[PDB]
């Protein structure tokens, strides 16, 4: 057991001037209880409205080794006082019941509770909120609603510590990461998991095979269906939101990959093909899938359907591998809404943007609508080093045609591990994916962003302008690099175009003559 | 002076395709680069923007079009233009050099720029140039603007910013300088640029009187034409799209004109209640530039400036007056490209596509963007790069880049160098999506290396190899992790592309 040297993230001051924490309480009628769910305010200057937005930053300044309040303790006891053969949030929405989470995500996205009810019971949103994970600010997943953003951390044999990684949540958090996924792949996976869970307000996913060839010394040869399901409780009784796995990489699927150019990429996927090749037997998650849904009724633990034949190369995209693996994730989704597990399906992946429709229209009717959970995809091989770029093209296309979950891709994708600014990268790229999404599909209000911004632009309110944006500090750092002084800050011009160039001020200009002399 | 090509791409050398110009006899070093792999793997030739090496820029590079210009003028000829020779049914120097270039029949490129659906922006001034072609049917192509303010910058850090801008895929560039020095640093530009240089007149005409628009007439405006023209810039873009009775248009617009030549002409017309200058004067200006080969840009002087003010009136309004233009242009043999948005959102793009295409008789599209949001200055690399890409799958031939300085400020050398990759990611991203010929060798070359665990030659092959190489080694520095089958990211025992190694061996003795 190590006793971390933790180092605090910047103040969310630091990160977002002008901006204050706020909540909106909102009473849980069939309780009582008292949900005080989370918004971010930008206050401007000039008498313009305050801005409210969207805020994942969580609690703030609190002491990892207290880990954050419980908040929805109360709401668990109560449900399990009520007594209940299961404890999914998609079981309570077929009884017709709205839970507090379901309200609480309702507020959020400023929608109606019983639509909420709805998509959730249809199962084409889902709302990851293990009952052990008493810390999480419910947030919901589905295309209905906003855009949502993974960030991936976690460290491996050869790099981090925890306590690299429960900065690398905090941080991550607070640019704007809507679920996390803890990867860890080297030394006290438990542990780091433990710190994380505990000190992250969002959901927090994993991916139970990882920690299981951990536990049997890296040896795949060696996995097995007992030592993968006491995983599975392990991770489910630490509050584990939702479970990667990857029971559509069948046995005779495996053939299929043989002439791919860069194989089977999938971490996971490898792993349960090599043991499959190994014994000539069916994927064994595959074949306890039953055993699997029974554990995660319990806890409310939701199943990300893993595509362990996702294309890791152009070349290999939208191959036969990769579609006869997302008809059986159609199967393996069906049947766990049978035992009213929630769900949503993983996707691709590297994909060039000609052939990203295909995978959309090909996961919506295949998979009944489940919500859609994509790497990316990259649109080119081209450039690592820039992949965030690269897979911000075909996550924002990916997004505007009905895909729920985003998972970012960093600057250090296919070269090593993520540092914490790799991971502010990843996460600010792909909240402009996600958000370029939500226009697209004009999701309600979502230009209101846009408007308040190009506002402050265009009246050269410019400390308004940073504050309003993804990155208050960088964008003002970046102008502040020619016009440095506090005067510049009010200037009608900045040092892209001089005073006598700049177009919004000749605009002034014109508008001015027109308002005395007409047009 | 800037890092050496060696520095910026190892293992790649400079490499030059011979060809026969039959007419003329004159021989043509087309450029390309190769590079070279390990493992007995064949090496991979890519184009290659960064012009000759190591030449000072006191010196300036060689005049290699000198002779073709010559001859050219010996012959004897009412116009200079490259689409007035296609119309001939002459194949040119320039023709031929850029069929090579592109791989391509050089009577295709003829047709092409003969229909007016290609460009090749070449004065017959710039002498320094390597031809390059714009068009839906070619590469697609990317411009880094570059140029000092009134507030920043130097003619030293402007050329070396060129340099910096082709060395990393730049097919084009544009000089917006509005300070001080305009025609010196423009000059030092031109001299040293292997690509075309485009301008946008009315800056400088504006420098000239001094700031002030109501100054501006036509006579200032044509004197500025003939001085860009004669020192060999290749393109103009001129706003003669802004008319008098549009302006009103933009009264109810969240950011208004944000055009910087668009809002000098909008001024210029208020103040005189008189019709813009260089549309009344379209017939002259296509009377100067199809005597040097100056290829018009016809702006888009009232593109939106903010999601919320995308394809409304005034926008299209412009349109139509750009493809007014266009026909007329072509009717004097001027090349003609179309300026295009500007902040547009994605569900709205498609329809930018579709009217430029029909409005303007598919007469080149070049976008600056579009920018997909509004909310991350700081990052408009990113947001345009996602709009860029999206347009050019649909059609458009010049991608205009955007800087992460964007809405900010000056960018520096460090940002010209992120937006002409950003650029080059949504341009190949796009000749992948339009399925143009061989574009996958490129990401299939890199993907072979990956999987093999050749590092170097994947760092080698990649837009910016030394960042691959220095991100790479932040966590496993050792010239042995160079041949791992692992990187820091997975670790030994959890690499996939290992696993699937252990896989396919186990297949290969034992079977499926
Ligand atoms: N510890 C960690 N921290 C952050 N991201 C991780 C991670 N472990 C795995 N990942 C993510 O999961 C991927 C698996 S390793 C290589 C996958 C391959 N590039 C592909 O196309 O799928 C990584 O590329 C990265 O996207
Ligand atoms: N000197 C220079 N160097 C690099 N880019 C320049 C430049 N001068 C102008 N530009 C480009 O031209 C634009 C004009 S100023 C503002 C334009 C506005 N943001 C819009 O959406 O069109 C700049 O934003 C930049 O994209
Ligand atoms: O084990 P594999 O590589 O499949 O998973 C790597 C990561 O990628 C995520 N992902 C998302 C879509 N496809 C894969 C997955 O949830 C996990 O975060
Ligand atoms: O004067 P304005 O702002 O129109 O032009 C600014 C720059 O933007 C470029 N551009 C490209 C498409 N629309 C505008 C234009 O060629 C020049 O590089
Ligand atoms: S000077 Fe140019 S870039 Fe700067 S605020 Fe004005 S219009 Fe925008
Ligand atoms: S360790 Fe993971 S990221 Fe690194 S080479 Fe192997 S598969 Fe790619
Ligand atoms: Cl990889
Ligand atoms: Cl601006
Ligand atoms: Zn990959
Ligand atoms: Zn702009």
């Amino acid at each position: 057991p190590s006793s971390p040297d933790f180092q605090p993230i910047p103040s969310f001051e630091e990160c977002f001037p002008k901006s204050t924490k706020e909540h909106k309480e909102v009473v849980h009628e069939e309780s009582g209880h008292v949900l005080k769910v989370p918004f971010r305010r930008v206050h401007l200057s000039g008498g313009e409205p305050a801005f409210d937005n969207y805020d994942t930053s969580g609690p703030q300044n609190v002491n990892a080794h207290i880990g954050l309040a419980k908040l929805r303790k109360e709401w668990i006891d109560r449900r399990e006082k009520l007594g209940t053969p299961r404890y999914t949030q998609m079981y309570y929405a077929k009884q017709g019941i709205i839970t507090e989470e379901m309200l609480y995500c309702a507020t959020r996205e400023k929608l109606d509770p019983e639509f909420v009810r709805s998509e959730v019971a249809r199962g084409r949103a889902i709302i990851p909120s293990n009952k052990k994970h008493l810390e999480l600010e419910p947030m919901i997943v589905g295309r209905k609603f906003l855009v949502k953003v993974n960030a991936n951390i976690g460290n491996s044999a050869v790099a981090s510590s925890i306590e690299e990684e429960v900065y690398k949540v905090q941080w991550a958090t607070m640019w704007g990461a809507d679920t996390i996924m803890d990867l860890s792949t080297g030394r006290h996976i438990h542990e780091t998991r433990e710190w994380i869970l505990r000190n992250s307000a969002v959901p927090v996913g994993t991916v139970p095979i990882y920690q299981a060839l951990e536990k049997v010394d890296g040896i795949a040869e060696n996995l097995n269906w007992e030592v993968f399901r006491e995983t599975l409780i392990e991770q489910a009784e630490q509050g584990v939101d939702y479970f990667t796995i990857h029971a559509g990489v069948l046995l005779r699927y495996i053939p299929l990959t043989a002439k791919r150019l860069t194989g089977i990429v999938s971490r996971g996927g490898s792993i349960h093909a090599k043991w499959c090749l190994a014994y000539h037997k069916e994927n064994f998650a595959y074949e306890h899938w039953d055993d699997i849904l029974d554990i995660c009724n319990q806890y409310d633990v939701a199943l990300s359907i893993g595509d362990g034949l996702r294309p890791g190369s152009i070349y290999d995209a939208n191959d036969t591998a990769q579609f006869a693996e997302l008809l059986t994730q159609g199967e393996l989704t069906r049947r766990a809404w049978e035992k009213d597990v929630q769900v949503m399906n993983e996707g691709p992946g590297h994909v060039p943007m000609h052939k990203i429709p295909e995978n959309m229209q090909k996961q919506l009717e295949w998979c009944n609508e489940a919500p859609f959970y994509t790497l990316g995809p990259l649109t080119t091989d081209i450039a690592p080093g820039y992949d965030h770029i690269t897979s911000a093209i075909g996550a924002a296309n990916i997004g505007a045609l009905g895909t729920a979950l985003l998972c970012y891709v960093t600057p250090k994708e296919h070269l090593g591990l993520p540092n914490r600014d790799d991971v502010k990268a990843g996460v600010i790229a792909y909240k402009i994916a996600a958000h370029a999404a939500d226009l697209a599909k004009q999701h309600p209000h979502a230009q209101a962003w846009d408007d308040a911004l190009s506002k402050a632009r265009f009246e050269f309110r410019w400390m308004d302008q940073f504050a309003l944006s993804l990155d208050p500090m960088t964008a003002m750092s970046f102008h502040d690099e020619t016009l440095p002084a506090d005067g510049a800050k009010v200037a009608h011009f900045c040092s892209m175009c001089g005073p006598k160039f700049c177009s919004m001020k000749i605009t002034e200009d014109i508008r001015k003559y027109a308002e005395e002399n007409g047009y």
